[PDB]
């Protein structure tokens, strides 16, 4: 019966195929659909085709793993997706619209029904595979009754009738939101078109709504951008990903229903993309320390999931209009032209979307300007993120607290992200690869770059753990300077550290005091663990005088500066130690598998080299003390450091500090509330986070209390001497 839900399906089906739009002199559309011929043609020559199998596909055949059913039901989708594209050599093709009418008819009796039960992950039975059954009967609606549409949707309104809430067949349910609560939409509001269920389709997208709220507890979009799931856990890149890729998606189809979504509600979006999602993409890379357990995924890696979230905001401005949209092409359009090492058009998975990208990048009207530089101080998830466009570098820092956990092990995914916020540091420089090309099974897991453990073994089967202290979080000063510092303890209270830094425009300070251990273990930081290019080797200086590392560990006392130099100045890295520091430097190949840290994944042998500098702290009070100079030559490292001299003001248990001369900008914090005097300039007097810049006779301060999570009035906490 063609009507209004099927008018609203078939711009489903252009959004999430989009064969109205091919072409087939389109050479990246032609890509796509040879991509999808494949897989059609390896799921059909696959496929069971014995009376009483036990399964349509051997590698997906035990049905008490969940995954089975989401994967079958998936091939089942691609071959919808090509039976209705005219360019398909399946296009009408009767063996492939039987296959599907089967197939669906056969796990419909023997797997997936309204007399099953969850057996395995809720995901798949409310999500993934309710998902792969709406689109394939979307996309094949000519070839199935209405009858057989809703006989093969009822299993979904079993498992999913709440658009409220999911797990409703378990013992357990849960308040869908966030990302969850968009793939409810794509559940319930597609199911409820293809059942011409007026009153699913409404309550779902009353439902849905709530996804514009900003919040300020719990799961969701927060006001200084953070986005929390799963409880507590920083996730913008993984869960904000399924949440605007697939609200965008939704959005076309759901104003055209008779429910609507009021555009001042909408409105929120907007600030998810300039406030949550844009700080986190660098040169193409959605940063790390936002993905949760995703890192894990080896087809995840960070230029691959930023696609994720530009595709979502290219369709939020294709349904936008003037400035808002030509903005929001603008902002597309220049951190695709940046990433020079990932091909956009290897994640844009329907010919719209293809489409679209093409239009915005030969758009001459569509300005593709470098963005400028920012810091984003993420305190509600305990992240911060830095970019200097003048310098070319992007700096990420992880960190958790009290409020959330440090690193997210489920599903047997991310087994040894044990030390990812545990005052973890990124770097985004000159090799956009850098965290790419199997960064995430080869590194070191003991060693995270910034972190400060002991070298204790750690179990896979661990999960992650809250901080005991709430004196975590960053205090900005302007889009250039910050400060922040983490109240340290190690996973099993043995060690602890006041770990802080200085975000100084060009160049970051790390400071680490009060290091106590009381273990029988070895303490150490490392001070980074980079990935190394083949293609662009490094020449190590120490005290600027070239240095030959090897695979075996080589000490190197009274150290004053390290600097690795490329022959591309937007590699290079320098470490200046204000005090002299003992420390040790190796550059080994490192091996590993995808399956070390995931289960799921391949058990395929990867390999890549790693260049790791640690400090080691042998005795209680100890501490470090350097400060991390990218992208500039060696000369002119050498002229900064003596800059920067006596930029150290302080480093103990009870205040640390760093001044800038050359800016006129401190970094201070102070873990008490003693009168701290600094530079015989000025007077700090509560315990907390400053960055402070001075302006002739004038003072401008950023104050941040990281445990009550508010500022404070200027004469509460800062006094000018005389
Ligand atoms: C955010 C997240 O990790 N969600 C998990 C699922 O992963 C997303 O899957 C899809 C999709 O449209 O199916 C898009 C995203 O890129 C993925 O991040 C999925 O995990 S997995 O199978 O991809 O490894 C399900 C499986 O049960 O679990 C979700 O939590």
């Amino acid at each position: 019966v063609k009507d209004t839900y099927t008018d609203r399906l078939d711009d489903w089906n252009g959004i999430i195929a989009g064969n109205q739009y091919y072409d087939s002199k389109n050479d990246q559309m032609a890509k796509l659909n040879q991509e999808l011929e494949g897989k059609v043609a390896d799921s059909l020559s696959s496929i069971s085709s014995q009376a009483d199998r036990i399964y349509l596909w051997e590698k997906f055949s035990n049905y008490k793993t969940s995954a089975n059913l989401t994967a079958t039901y998936r091939k089942l989708e691609e071959m919808a997706k090509q039976v209705t594209n005219p360019s398909s050599r399946y296009y009408q093709d009767e063996t492939v619209v039987r296959t599907v009418r089967d197939s669906m008819e056969w796990m419909h009796k023997h797997v997936y029904n309204s007399e099953k039960s969850i057996v395995g992950n809720w995901w798949d039975y409310e999500i993934g595979t309710p998902r792969a059954i709406n689109n394939t009967l979307s996309l094949m609606k000519e070839y199935f009754s209405d009858e057989e549409i809703k006989k093969y949707t009822d299993v979904i309104e079993k498992f999913v009738p709440d658009p409220e809430h999911f797990r409703k067949t378990t013992d357990n349910p849960f308040k869908a939101l966030g990302g969850n609560l968009v793939d409810m939409g794509r559940v319930k509001v597609i199911a409820g078109l293809l059942r011409k269920d007026d009153q699913e389709i409404s309550s779902t997208i009353r439902s849905i709504e709530q996804v514009f709220k900003l919040v300020d507890q719990g799961e969701g979009f927060y006001q200084d951008g953070s986005y929390i799931d799963h409880t507590n856990v920083a996730y913008t890149g993984a869960f904000g990903n399924v949440l605007i890729d697939g609200l965008s998606q939704l959005l076309p189809v759901i104003q055209k229903t008779k429910n609507p979504i009021d555009k001042d509600k909408m409105q929120t979006m907007y600030h998810w993309i300039d406030k949550s999602f844009a700080p986190l993409l660098v040169n193409g890379e959605l940063m790390d320390m936002s993905r949760g357990r995703s890192i894990s995924r080896a087809n995840s890696e960070g230029h691959v999931a930023a696609v994720e979230v530009l595709r979502g905001i290219h369709r939020i401005a294709d349904m936008s209009e003037g400035e808002t949209k030509q903005r929001l092409q603008s902002l597309v359009k220049t951190i695709v032209q940046s990433d020079s090492y990932y091909d956009v058009f290897k994640n844009l998975k329907t010919y719209k979307d293809i489409s679209l990208m093409q239009s915005l990048l030969s758009d001459a009207g569509v300005a593709s300007v470098p963005r400028t530089s920012y810091l984003s101080a993420f305190n509600k998830m305990d992240k911060t993120a830095m970019y200097n466009a003048e310098k070319g570098f992007g700096f990420g820092l992880s960190l958790f607290s009290s409020r959330t956990l440090n690193y997210e092990h489920m599903n047997k995914e991310n087994k040894r992200g044990w030390y990812t916020s545990d005052g973890m540091f990124y770097l985004y420089n000159g090799d956009l690869s850098h965290y790419s090309d199997g960064y995430w099974p080869t590194v070191n897991p003991y060693k995270m770059p910034g972190t400060t453990e002991t070298d204790a073994k750690r179990a896979d089967s661990d999960t992650g753990k809250v901080l005991p202290s709430a004196f975590v979080g960053t205090s900005k000063l302007d889009d250039a300077n910050a400060t922040a510092t983490m109240d340290f303890t190690n996973w099993n209270q043995t060690l602890t550290a006041h770990k802080s830094w200085f975000m100084l425009k060009d160049k970051i300070a790390f400071l680490g005091s009060n290091i106590q251990n009381t273990s029988t273990d070895t303490a150490a930081t490392t001070i980074d663990q980079r990935k190394l290019e083949s293609s662009n080797p490094y020449k190590v200086y120490v005290n600027d005088k070239e240095a030959s590392l090897t695979e075996q560990e080589k000490d190197y006392p009274e150290t004053q500066s390290v600097f690795l130099e490329s022959s591309d100045s937007k590699k290079n890295i320098g470490y200046f130690f204000f005090k002299k520091s003992s420390i040790s430097m190796s550059k080994a190949l490192q091996k590993g598998a995808w399956k070390d840290i995931n289960e799921g994944q391949s058990d395929k042998e990867v390999e890549n080299e790693f260049l790791t500098i640690s400090q080691a702290h042998k005795q209680n009070r100890d501490s470090y003390g350097y400060m991390l100079i990218p992208n500039v030559d060696r000369a002119t490292f050498n002229q900064m450091i003596k800059e920067l001299e006596s930029s150290l003001i302080e480093n103990n248990e009870t205040l640390q500090s760093v001044y800038d001369a050359k800016q006129g900008v401190w970094g201070i914090v102070k873990y008490d509330d003693s009168v701290s005097t600094i530079s015989n300039q000025f007077q700090v007097l509560k315990r907390g986070v400053y960055t402070i810049r001075k302006e002739g006779d004038e003072y401008k301060i950023a104050y941040y209390n990281p445990e009550t999570q508010e500022s404070a009035p200027d004469q509460e906490v800062f006094k000018k001497l005389e």
